[PDB]
């Protein structure tokens, strides 16, 4: 929700960071904070309701009858790598990869037929990747 | 929703960073911050509903009735890489990569038949990426 | 929800860092500081009513009747990596990775057939990676 931050190398409020080498004289210094947050959030208030069959049948007849449900059949992230070969031949190589699936984050919140949500759903990544050095 | 902030090196409020070789003489310096934050995000108020099926069938006759919910086939990141060789062959190279399904992030939040949904849905992602580094 | 923050090398609220090779001298000095959070997160009120079935049949005839409830059979991340060869060779190689199934994370929180939810869902992930370093 709020403040999702990526910093590569430095975070501060305040800084006063030297770096190298340097003369640093004679410096007076002075600091007078107020910093206040009245975070709130996410607050919620419901009343709900759900219902997946209310049924009056009285003096009826019925007699062939067939119902279904709904019907998944999905294919997802689905694969067939096939690498056929005679003299599959690899020699004196220095840095090498025979990558055929690979992957860093797989992150899946809700996956279904059927959902009724009421909430707050929230997914997040925050990385740094190399997927080869061989300098 | 708020402050989704991506920053390559330095975060700060104030800074008074000096960096390499630097002479930084005699600095008089005051600072009299008031920084307040009320965040109300993401509050809520809801009265809610969700039905799938109310039915009053009374005297009737229903003799060869079918009834199918919702349905689903999709195909999704679906693939056949089908490589076929005779003399396949790799000598003396220095940064050689085969790669056939690679992935960094799959985020994925709801993949539903059905959804019915009354909230809030946030999805991010912060990254720095290299594939291939052989300087 | 809130502060999700990634920081590569250093974090503080104040920093007086001094790196390498330098002289700091006669530094006068101070810090007043109030700092408060109030954090009121994710505070709920919830009233809430799950039905499946309510049926009345009366005086009814039911004589070939077939229900059926959601029906599921997705694929979901599959695969089948076939490497068919004859002089499958690798020789004098200094680095060699074959990798034919590699994930590093793999987060799912919910998969199902039916779900009703009135929470809150939050999935995070946080990392720095490195999947080759041969230098």
């Amino acid at each position: 929700s709020i403040d999702v931050k990526y910093i590569g190398v430095k975070s501060a409020y305040v800084s006063y960071d030297v770096q190298k080498r340097t003369i640093y004289l004679n410096i007076t210094n002075t600091l007078n904070i107020t910093n206040n947050n009245y975070y709130s959030v996410e607050v919620e208030n419901i009343t709900a309701q759900v219902q997946f069959s209310k049924t009056v049948i009285g003096k009826a007849r019925l007699n062939n009858i067939t119902i279904i449900g709904p019907l998944d059949m999905k294919q997802i992230d689905y694969t067939v790598p096939t690498v056929i070969a005679e003299e599959m031949s690899y020699m004196y190589d220095f840095c090498t990869l025979i990558s055929i699936k690979v992957h860093n984050i797989v992150l899946m919140m809700q996956v279904t037929v059927t959902t009724t949500y009421f909430g707050h759903s929230e997914q997040i990544s925050q990385e740094r990747y190399q997927y080869v050095d061989c300098g």
